[PDB]
């Protein structure tokens, strides 16, 4: 593997050990994958970090109560951007009735950008996807590698 | 003023929110900020941020029971270099023997570097810095602005 391929693949197992840890104590998340559509307007509106990433990062931005948990975190460039972003809500009607906001604003960003964004459920821990304009939900932990190594 | 200038007073405003915050909810903190002296040893031992620096995300590292709590945050300039680092321990004995370990590794950098040195602690919710090997305790809001603000 050349320096490029190894710097992705520690990106997708850190970002795997994070979901984990968090599906495992329903601590809700929130974290959208930049990919060819720029989104610097919605990296804008959160808190600048441009951050190394490491799954530690990442689950002391989402622990509940915190300063930096309320929003998306936007990751571009193998690096985290910014933490507490606006993400669009979805004005979907074929989302899951029992879903909120955290879903809905998955959704809507991928209804305008070509990105993928990961959702944890502070319900139930259920990991979620949605690119595209559609959510997969119930996500077992090697559905969400599959997805990152294809994105 | 210029713009480093400018950026080293934003720097030492979202320094101070942050240790305000957490002094009053007593949470304990470890934060080194590296002047002339370089750090490389030490900051190479904890998780790598390399961040821009905010109240928000040195908030956020120091939450009890969290994965970057543990350790040292080193702070490079404007930015949050790495966090969980380790810091070596002073043995002096103008330390208050009811300190704990971050006290002591503060006191323990500041022996070795330049730094500065801030920490909050677990059990007072008391602000301290650590400078060239002595400790000043329970600092007020204004003393730790006027502490930073003479560093730069
Ligand atoms: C990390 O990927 C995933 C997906 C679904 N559940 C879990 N852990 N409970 N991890
Ligand atoms: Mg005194």
């Amino acid at each position: 593997p050349t320096p490029v391929e190894e710097a992705q693949q520690k990106t997708i197992e850190a970002i795997t050990k994070a979901i984990n840890y968090m599906a495992k104590r329903r601590i809700g998340a929130l974290l959208t994958i930049e990919r060819d559509t720029g989104m610097g307007d919605y990296i804008e509106t959160g808190i600048p970090l441009n951050a190394k990433v490491s799954s530690e990062l990442l689950i002391n931005i989402f622990i509940p109560n915190t300063p930096l948990h309320d929003g998306a975190v936007i990751m571009k460039n193998n690096e985290i951007a910014a933490a507490a972003c606006y993400l669009p809500l979805s004005e979907s009607p074929f989302i899951s009735k029992e879903l909120g906001t955290r879903h809905r604003a998955a959704v809507g960003i991928s209804e305008v950008t070509d990105s993928l964004t990961i959702i944890v459920s502070e319900e139930t821990g259920g990991v979620s996807v949605a690119k595209n304009g559609d959510l997969h939900r119930e996500l077992t932990e090697e559905a969400l590698k599959e997805m990152l190594e294809a994105e």
